[PDB]
Parts: C-alpha cells; structure tokens; sequence
C-alpha cells in the first residue's frame, strides 16, 4: 500500500517486475507524480551479491552528472534489510516494445541507437563494461532511450543467450567491444525483426554458431545501406576487428540524415 524513502511517502500503484529478491514498483508521491521504486530484500542474499547492489547504486550515482541517457536516480535508501531506489518510471522497457510494434520506424530507430551509443559510451568512459546488454536494459522516456543498469546486480523479469558476444563464449578454457556486439544484436532486432541467431533452437549448437566463423550471418539488403554497415561491423567475431563506440559515433549512420 505505502513505502517510505528518506522522509517521503510513496503510494504503490502496480508492480512492474520481480527478481531474485527485488521488485520494481510504479508509485505516486504526495503531488501524485509518477515514479519507479526499486525494492531489494537483503535478509536473504550472499555477501558477494550484496556488494553488487552497492556497486550498482554507487555507479548509478557517479554517472548522473555525465549523461542524461542514463536512468535518473532521484533518491535512495539502504540498510542491512532492504534497498529503496526512487527512479524514473518511463513508458515501457525496450524489450517489451520490440514485442509490441512489428514495423519499426527508421527515424525512431536511429534516434534510439544514438541514445544507446551515448549511454554505453558514457559507462565505457568510467571503466565499466555492461557484459550483458539486452533490450530489457533500456527504458523509453518520452521517445528517449535510457540505460537502466550496468549488469552488475542480477537481472529481473516482468533470460536469453542471444546477445552474448563470441569472446565471452570463448572465455571458457572483458573488453568494451563486447558491448558493441550486444548492441549489434539489438540493432539487428530493430532492423531484421529478430536477433542474428534467434532461429536456432538448441543452445549448445547456438553457442557453437556464435563462435564459429564458418557460420555466416545474413545481412539482407536495405534502403539504408548505412545501417547495414553498422550490423556488419558490430558483428565482426574478432574483437580486434570489431568497430568501437567512438567509431560508431563518427559513423555516417549516426551523423547523417537522409
Ligand atoms: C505483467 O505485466 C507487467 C508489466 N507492466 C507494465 O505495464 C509495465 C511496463 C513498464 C516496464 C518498465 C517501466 N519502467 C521502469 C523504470 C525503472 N526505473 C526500472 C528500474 N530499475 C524498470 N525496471 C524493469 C522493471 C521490469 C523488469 C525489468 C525489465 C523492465 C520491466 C524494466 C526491469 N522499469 C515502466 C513500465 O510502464 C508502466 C506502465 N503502464
């Protein structure tokens, strides 16, 4: 019914998501303004997963000043029992938006890709690599994409291996380039309606398909030949050959309108 956070009451409307021991609510303040509270339950959690949330919050704070493409954290309260994070509510997560609309607008797609690049770039500058970027990681706030988390704390549902970079699958016997791949897979979805490996059902085969160069990824021709080069370059299996964020920010597809 009600939640306190640093001397401010918040009335719960609905629940949006749930995870290991966390919940994301949609709440109203006294002035009937809409927000989102991330609630975490610490009473049950390991010591190596308590400090994940500590890092998550610390970095979420650190990075407010540095970009408006990072989700806004208004205020937070943290004990040994719980965590409350007052954040933006927004309209919809990107994962739930790729499932709703079938035909994606080119102008809107570019705009989102810009946001994504900016947000990821910003975190890359402060030495963080979100080694697990999904569309679930982005929120829409009035036609503007915003990054929700840095993939330090555990992910929530309202789990796929699609966006996983080859080098990560190879790391069984991190680089900023790993996020470029994941971003590649996410822009692919926004272009060809699916991820570059969505059709493959078996997991051990799909992982092999990820690392196997002899598996060639299809790039069907598009009116935007610029978008095609981006993904092409984002999905290079060699992280040394893959395109960087700063290169992508200097790319025709981001910097030039039709
Ligand atoms: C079974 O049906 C449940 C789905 N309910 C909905 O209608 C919500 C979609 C939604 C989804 C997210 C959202 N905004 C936010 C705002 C935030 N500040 C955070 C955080 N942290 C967040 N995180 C999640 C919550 C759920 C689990 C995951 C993925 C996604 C849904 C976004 C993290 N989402 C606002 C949203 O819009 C609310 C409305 N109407």
């Amino acid at each position: 019914e009600c939640i306190s956070v640093k001397g401010r009451i918040y009335s719960i409307l609905k629940q949006i998501g749930s995870g290991g021991s966390s919940k994301v609510f949609q709440v109203l303040n006294e002035k009937k303004q809409i927000y989102a509270i991330k609630y975490v339950n610490l009473e049950e959690a390991d010591n190596q997963t308590l400090d994940s949330y500590r890092n998550e919050i610390a970095y979420l704070n650190k990075l407010q000043q540095h970009s408006d493409k990072i989700i806004r954290l208004y205020d937070y309260e943290i004990t040994d029992q719980y965590i409350y994070m007052v954040m933006e509510c927004g309209n919809i997560d990107l994962n739930s938006w790729l499932k709703k609309k079938k035909s994606i607008d080119p102008w809107e797609r570019k705009s989102y890709w810009k946001n994504m690049l900016e947000a990821v770039h910003t975190i890359h500058q402060h030495g963080i690599v979100h080694s697990d970027l999904k569309p679930a990681n982005f929120l829409i706030v009035d036609g503007m994409l915003k990054l929700i988390d840095f993939g330090i704390a555990n992910q929530m549902q309202p789990g796929t291996v699609n966006y996983m970079p080859p080098e990560a699958i190879k790391d069984m016997s991190i680089s900023p380039k790993s996020d470029v791949w994941s971003l590649g897979c996410i822009l692919y979805y926004m272009t060809y309606g699916k991820t570059p490996f969505q059709q493959i059902i078996n997991q051990i085969s799909k992982l092999h398909a990820i690392i196997d160069p002899n598996h060639e990824i299809e790039f069907p021709d598009i009116p935007e030949k610029d978008l095609q080069d981006v993904l092409k370059c984002c999905l290079k299996r060699d992280p040394k050959q893959r395109i960087s964020i700063p290169e992508l920010l200097a790319h025709p597809y981001v910097q030039i309108q039709t």
